[PDB]
């Protein structure tokens, strides 16, 4: 199975998903001086206020929070999206050392991590359809850095105790998205990607510009949990990410002059 190993991690992925080597493969780095501002972009709709976060998974590549995703109670429009996007689960990605874990890169940029709040449009009905097409998806990428703690974060960082191994799940009930955010929305956005197996072509990716600052020891607890099912021998969950692959015919419009 797929991973972030030697001998299974994203340089070995083509081999059973093709499509790693497609035309619309993510993440990618945003090369701040060729990104164009689009005037036509509209304002980005973040509307969290009734997400509904029931659990919190390891799945022996990173950990999902999910979210009651049955109505629209937490929801992403505008920006450069057609019609309504419910928020399905977020997760992040994270490095061994603070000089790496971002999947997108700012200017060769790499920050200590990245989240990922993924939501699935509802004109296809489930999220299963939603990633056959080409608008299925709408990403929201929000960069981390080390330095203060972000407090928002903190009830994430503690249950990871008790999630440590792949497979294990634990109540996540009241969470609230809303205190991952930066204070901008300004964005950055292109058509892309999952960035794990099966690697689908179905994103659109806004990526904020403004990092996230969160504390060493909220990362450090990160990279205590395990890719490793309990009772195996321990493989601490760090590295998780994939590298920019090429742009090939894209552009990445800018929201902001
Ligand atoms: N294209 S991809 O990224 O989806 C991809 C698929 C399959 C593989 C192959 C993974 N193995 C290399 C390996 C690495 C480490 C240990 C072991 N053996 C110890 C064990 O597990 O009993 C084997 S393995 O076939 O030997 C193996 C397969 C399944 C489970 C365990 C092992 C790579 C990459
Ligand atoms: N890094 S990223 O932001 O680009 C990104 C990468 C991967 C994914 C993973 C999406 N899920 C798994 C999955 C992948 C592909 C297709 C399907 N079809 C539905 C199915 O198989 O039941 C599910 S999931 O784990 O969130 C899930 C589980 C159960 C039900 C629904 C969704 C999200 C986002
Ligand atoms: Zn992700």
């Amino acid at each position: 199975h797929w991973g972030y190993g030697k001998h299974n991690g994203p340089e070995h992925w083509h081999k059973d998903f093709p499509i790693a080597k497609g035309e619309r493969q993510s993440p990618v780095d945003i090369d701040t001086h060729t990104a164009k501002y689009d005037p036509s972009l509209k304002p980005l709709s973040v509307s969290y206020d009734q997400a509904t976060s029931l659990r919190i998974l390891n799945n022996g590549h990173a950990f999902n929070v999910e979210f009651d995703d049955s109505q629209d109670k937490a929801v992403l429009k505008g920006g450069p999206l057609d019609g309504t996007y419910r928020l399905i689960q977020f997760h992040f990605h994270w490095g061994s050392l603070d000089g790496q874990g971002s999947e997108h890169t700012v200017d060769k940029k790499k920050y200590a991590a990245e989240l990922h709040l993924v939501h699935w449009n509802t004109k296809y009905g489930d999220f299963g359809k939603a990633v056959q097409q080409p608008d299925g998806l709408a990403v929201l990428g929000i960069f981390l850095k080390v330095g203060s703690a972000k407090p928002g974060l903190q009830k994430v960082v503690d249950v990871l105790d008790s999630i440590k191994t792949k497979g294990k799940s634990a109540d996540f009930t009241n969470f609230d998205p809303r205190g991952l955010l930066p204070e901008s929305l300004d964005y950055w956005t292109y058509p892309g990607s999952l960035t794990t197996p099966p690697l689908l072509e179905c994103v659109t990716w806004i990526v904020l510009k403004e990092p996230i600052s969160v504390s060493s020891e909220q990362v450090l607890k990160f990279r205590k949990l395990n890719f490793n099912g309990e009772g195996e021998p321990e493989e601490l969950m760090v590295d998780n990410w994939r590298p920019a692959q090429p742009l090939k015919n894209r552009q990445i419009k800018a929201s902001f002059k």
